[PDB]
């Protein structure tokens, strides 16, 4: 909604493609907006037709194309099968810069579940959150990171919560996961990356591996809003996820939109990556 | 059988009305009842469709791939969760022990290792084969020694060469990724069937993956792709995709017969499903 460039189509109208520009026509008007203008294209409404040229420029210029629910909220989107010279400057990050910098961003999250659990005075446990953030070792491999998770998540939404199928938390948790995604996964394409090598993960194939990595120390603003919505039905859990791209977070000393927050967070790892794992920003709640 | 699917490669309008798709071009109208579709496939640019028709196909779990000026995938509708009829299954994948997850995985993991040495076979490296067998023989459970990167630095060093020669010299990795995407949204599809959340898989857990669970699924099937792309090493990267693109129509060996590969990976992950359900026990098999 806020920061990027959002087109929102919510009546009854076609949408098509010429010249560099999507179309939009309905009783009323004709509208022609430059495609390289559009950050997000958000299709609320069942009464709109599009065309597939339309689809595959928009796919072309990595336009974020979100289609939606009956409410009108995010539901689906379109994603490349296959998405500047950074894929040689990726190819020459060492081990060693990539380990550092993947460490530093979980443990951000880390902090973030710590700093969280604070907020709403659980200070014991955030202690104890605290103390593996404190702990934590290059690459994580005695799984410092799975421990704070159950600590936060178990204090959150209570023990065993995943086999409470009455209360929708892991939709919810995911729903969010998957926002987020959509925009990391387009910030990572944008910068030129390879999309499916990460800082870590080598394995299993994740086709959003680098942007799953980048995304870690901004997933407690998702499971701030399901904690405070936890005893709600999943449509409002969705709904109060979405305020999400409305509201203003502090980062970097401003109050500043979270799809501006994503984008200059991402470049900003790609480039300290780019330069010996310097720099690596940081985002806190 | 092999995945009801419809193509669509004609100027057309696509629209949806009581609980049909509806196709109009200049030679034919049909009405197609939805949910007997699998894969919808939009070859063209000249098609126009409803988000009305596209909330409908999410809703029925219908894979739909878009393609670009060549008649090849671009891109594909992801829904953000999948949909499920009934939380039974649900409930039990959010109770699989951790036993019976480690097995599970090590088993199918155990069958691609075992696939990457077989291809390496019969393209005539059998000193390298051998190397991969014997990380196979010595595999445990979970893999906490990383047995499966160590056989996948031979492998793909073997088949491929270094990564200049995967990135720079060659589109050897777009072409893997391009082909490793397109398996996995069958596999995703038919996680969501089975009534299962994708983003829970079987080893991995920290960092949030979509489709977690149908990429351990999809394992074994990976050296399918790295054929194709083997076979296809010095085409252009449209040859390369429009090779690996047959995968939607292509058959192969399974259970002693010759299958599609849409069947086989229905019933593949079916029983991978059924396997966690019962302790570990009756885990599929696919081999190359």
């Amino acid at each position: 909604m806020a920061g990027w460039r959002t087109v929102v189509v919510n009546t009854h109208s076609k949408l098509s493609y010429k010249n560099n520009h999507l179309i939009f026509k309905d009783a009323y008007k004709t509208e022609l907006i430059h495609l390289s203008e559009i950050d997000i294209l958000l299709l609320e409404t069942t009464d709109i037709v599009l065309s597939t040229m339309l689809v595959k420029r928009l796919v072309d210029e990595n336009v974020l194309v979100i289609f939606c629910d009956d409410k009108r909220l995010p539901t689906a989107m379109l994603m490349p099968f296959y998405g500047s010279l950074q894929l040689g400057k990726q190819m020459s990050w060492s081990e060693t810069v990539k380990s550092q910098v993947w460490t530093t961003i979980i443990a951000q999250k880390i902090l973030n579940q710590s700093c969280y659990l604070g907020a709403c005075s659980y200070f014991e446990k955030s202690q104890s959150i605290m103390d593996l953030y404190h702990g934590l070792e290059n690459f994580d491999p005695s799984n410092r990171e799975g421990h704070a998770a159950r600590i936060y998540f178990n204090t959150l939404f209570g023990n065993d919560f995943s086999r409470d199928l009455e209360h929708p938390i892991n939709a919810g948790l995911d729903y969010g996961y998957t926002l987020l995604l959509s925009m990391f996964a387009r910030e990572v394409v944008v910068s030129g990356c390879m999309t499916q090598f990460g800082l870590k993960h080598a394995n299993q194939f994740n086709q959003f591996n680098f942007a799953s990595d980048i995304m870690e120390p901004f997933r407690p603003l998702v499971d701030k809003i399901v904690y405070e919505n936890r005893n709600q039905p999943f449509p409002k859990i969705k709904r109060e996820l979405f305020t999400l791209f409305s509201d203003t977070f502090s980062y970097n000393g401003k109050e500043m939109y979270l799809t501006n927050i994503i984008s200059d967070y991402t470049k900003k790892v790609v480039k300290a990556l780019n330069n010996e794992g310097k720099g690596v920003p940081e985002f806190r709640i």
